[PDB]
């Protein structure tokens, strides 16, 4: 991947995460903040999900209560380099588990 394409696609992903989380209107209180470019989602139980860019690798990284997941862009989608699972599936699964309420943007 080249650096400019990474900037373009990561910017897009950042906007999508921010809008989806800032627009959340379910029962649970969920907050999302951007600090030093890093997104942190905080849940009522104190747990968090952290999303950051790894520029030299052209990857997006995800840290949840359960684990860590590193993503490459493959065929127009962010895909975990260890399992093949998609960024949005892993993020939704973790946010649903950590909020105790369905967090779904599909």
């Amino acid at each position: 991947m080249n650096d400019s394409e990474f900037h373009r696609l990561a910017d897009q992903l950042w906007l999508t995460i921010e809008e989806r989380l800032d627009d959340w209107d379910g029962d649970s209180d969920i907050d999302c903040e951007i600090n030093g470019g890093v997104l942190t989602i905080t849940f009522e139980n104190g747990s968090k999900i952290i999303i950051n860019r790894q520029e030299p690798l052209h990857q997006v990284w995800l840290a949840t209560k359960q684990g860590g997941y590193h993503f490459d862009l493959k065929g127009d989608e962010w895909i975990c380099d260890r399992s093949g699972e998609t960024f949005w599936d892993l993020l939704e699964q973790a946010a649903t588990q950590q909020a105790g309420e369905t967090v779904s943007f599909r």
